[PDB]
């Protein structure tokens, strides 16, 4: 069934998440990615609107499943005895965002702006379908290099979104707020802006800012490149130690570095050819 849907191509890549290869689905040759992810690996489990047994990660990624590009759509899924397969969406060609920040290097403000625009669109999806990604990181966000879109992936650390606070975290610790080294507390989209603003950094500077737990409970921002100061601004206000100082999604968008933002199509005609 998944055996004869799906002709498997080469492995894409493997850790935390499980191991995902590059497929096509053989009934009309759609480029998919197929994400193997081991049941004994699988902390949070979830029950869809059927009530089954599923990886929290099947649940998420249905909740955020629509016409909205800006999240990895999950196209289909089984169950084998020690793992569930998940039948993934694949752009192609693709990138993820760290290859092409390790390819690239800083990315021209203007880059920075419109991926870090869809990838705010991206979260705020996630959020408005009730679903908490924990993992936003380049590593997690895929480059449809012909059309300019951003893909928000591995949804694997993700949880329902909830008000109250999170006192669980498997999602990458150079991207985790001071809240959550110093106490294991944070709220879901303070965290996320924390990200966010992680993300943003390595974005114009071509790497995190943080590598320490003494560097993130600091949380003073030294900027080794050259950054306007509009921008910076945003990074700071993102990686406000206080989870209430940081600026809520709207205030991001609202922020003047995230003004006349490139569509899609234009950041790929400019900045992927
Ligand atoms: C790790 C991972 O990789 C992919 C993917 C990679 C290249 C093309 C399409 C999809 C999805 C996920 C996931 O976890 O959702």
């Amino acid at each position: 069934p998944l055996e004869s849907q799906y002709q498997v191509g080469p492995l894409l890549g493997s850790g935390g998440f499980g191991s995902v290869y590059s497929g096509i689905r053989v009934s009309d040759n759609l480029p998919v990615a197929i994400k193997h992810v081991e049941k004994d690996r699988i902390s949070d489990w979830g029950e869809l609107p059927n009530g089954t047994r599923v990886p929290m990660e099947v649940v998420l990624l249905k909740k955020v499943s629509s016409g909205f590009s800006g999240v990895i759509r999950l196209l289909d899924w089984f169950e084998r005895p020690d793992s569930f397969v998940l039948i993934l969406e694949r752009p192609e060609p693709v990138q993820d965002l760290f290859d092409f920040i390790t390819e690239r290097g800083a990315l021209q403000e203007e880059l920075a702006r419109s991926f870090f625009w869809q990838v705010l669109e991206a979260v705020r999806h996630c959020h408005n379908c009730g679903v908490l990604h924990r993992d936003i990181k380049d590593e997690n966000i895929l480059i449809d290099l012909n059309r300019g879109e951003l893909k928000l992936i591995d949804f694997g650390s993700g949880a329902l979104l909830k008000d109250t606070v999170y006192t669980d975290f498997d999602g990458t610790r150079v991207y985790s707020p001071p809240e959550w080294i110093r106490y294991h507390r944070y709220h879901g989209r303070s965290a996320a802006v924390w990200s966010l603003g992680i993300l943003l950094y390595d974005m114009v500077c071509g790497d995190i800012p943080f590598e320490h737990d003494e560097e993130i409970i600091r949380g003073q921002v030294f900027f080794r490149q050259r950054v306007s100061s509009e921008c910076q601004h945003l990074i700071r206000w993102c990686l406000a130690l206080r989870p209430s100082d940081r600026p809520t999604f709207e205030e991001i968008q609202n922020h003047p570095w995230m003004q006349d933002v490139l569509l899609p199509q234009e950041t790929a005609e400019i900045h992927l050819h």
